[PDB]
């Protein structure tokens, strides 16, 4: 296991990691939930920059960066453009994507980005050694938001994430039965039991797939997501309700 250690936070071991994602329009609605959130405990801030409308200026999407690193200054802080083929708000070029995580990269506000595995493996692999050379780690993900695909695909799409060089390969699938929910937990396990290099993230959305953001510490997913007042993605509880449930079961 090669942990991942940002700001005195260890992703890979012990209780499972809180993530929370902000949400904002613009400057100003960025800046109001960063105050609002930092009233909130979790592990990991995910700045949602496809909710952002202003995508087309870098600049005002750094300055949107800054608010949120000036609000919280000691935050693990991950920068996460989710495309809309993956469930996110809109569409970019592939260019101007990774001209963002580029920029997020070297501005320094940021301890991590989110980088789609299915961006293409050349476009990945440069971003990944970019992220690396300025000792920002990369959250490669993967998401599908229309249902589960089979616990050996799950498996090979998050070691394929580990040898493009992800630091936490991530996969969140959308359960369509209560079956779609075991497949995704065994997915985790067998990573757990067979490919235990990289932390990984993995989700089953919506309400049937809940127990899977619960059950991290058993079954081997690093980090889960709460809600602090919208959810960015279904199935995601109330962010206390989450830390609840994950100390009753580290402590069992
Ligand atoms: C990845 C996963 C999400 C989820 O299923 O909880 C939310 C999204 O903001 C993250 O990028
Ligand atoms: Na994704
Ligand atoms: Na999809």
């Amino acid at each position: 296991m090669k942990t991942v250690t940002v700001k005195n936070l260890i992703i890979g071991e012990g209780m499972p990691k809180i993530i929370v994602s902000l949400m904002g329009r613009d400057i100003n609605s960025v800046k109001a939930e960063a105050l609002a959130y930092r009233e909130a405990t979790f592990d990991i801030l995910e700045w949602r920059v496809d909710h952002f409308m202003d995508i087309a200026s870098t600049q005002s999407v750094l300055t949107a960066a800054r608010v949120i690193r000036d609000a919280m200054p000691d935050i693990p802080l991950l920068f996460t453009f989710r495309s809309a083929k993956e469930g996110g708000e809109q569409t970019i070029t592939t260019q101007h994507y990774l001209t963002l995580n580029r920029a997020a990269i070297d501005s320094g506000l940021v301890d991590m980005i989110d980088l789609e595995l299915f961006t293409g493996d050349a476009d990945v692999k440069a971003t990944v050694d970019y992220a690396h050379a300025h000792n920002v780690y990369v959250v490669m993900s993967n998401h599908d938001f229309h249902q589960t695909p089979s616990a050996e695909e799950m498996v090979l799409r998050l070691r394929k994430m580990q040898a493009l060089g992800a630091d936490i390969p991530k996969i969140a699938v959308m359960p369509q039965s209560k079956h779609d929910v075991l497949t995704l937990l065994t997915a985790t396990l067998e990573m757990q039991q067979h490919y235990a290099d990289r932390p990984v993230i993995t989700m089953s959305m919506a309400k049937e797939g809940v127990i899977s953001r619960l059950a991290g510490e058993v079954f081997g997913s690093a980090a889960t997501f709460g809600a602090v007042k919208q959810a960015s993605a279904p199935g995601q509880i109330a962010v206390n309700d989450l830390r609840s449930v994950l100390m009753i079961l580290h402590n069992a």
